[PDB]
DNA sequence: ATCTCGGCAGGAAGCAGAAGAGAGG
């Protein structure tokens, strides 16, 4: 498998697989499954606004209590809710051999970028 | 008719550079 994890770049708690991400509109990045509801915590976003084809509703946190790292937002998607996941707040470790890369774009990140589609809701 | 602008710093996005829709500062 190219599956890659992808962990709290501050406390390394895992976040999601690589398998369960995707892409909305080329640059946005999302997690299915109800796996990643456990793993973050919502805060109402201080400065709640639209921006292209998103209403911004919450900022997303790692739900590790001393950790709380900043992770993304959430965001109203057509009639959907979805997470959308910073690059910069991961580390990608190799499941096999446990190296950690870093990586502050997702154009440098190689996975298999699946497009967002509804119909796996 | 270009070029310009060090770890947060003029009104999408980490050694040299996407979104109320550039100006000579
Ligand atoms: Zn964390």
């Amino acid at each position: 498998k190219e599956n890659k994890k992808l962990l709290c770049r501050k406390c390394k708690a895992l976040a999601c697989y690589t398998a369960d991400v995707r892409v909305i509109e080329e640059c946005h990045y999302t997690v299915l499954g109800d796996a990643f509801k456990e793993c973050f915590v919502s805060r109402p976003h201080p400065k709640p606004k639209q921006f292209s084809s998103f209403e911004k509703r919450a900022k997303i946190f790692c739900a590790r209590q001393n950790c709380s790292h900043d992770w993304g937002i959430h965001v109203k998607y057509k009639t959907f809710e979805i997470p959308v996941i910073k690059i910069e707040s991961f580390v990608v470790e190799d499941i096999a051999t446990g190296v950690q890369t870093l990586y502050s774009k997702w154009k440098d990140f190689h996975f298999e970028k699946i497009p967002f589609d509804p119909a796996e809701m």
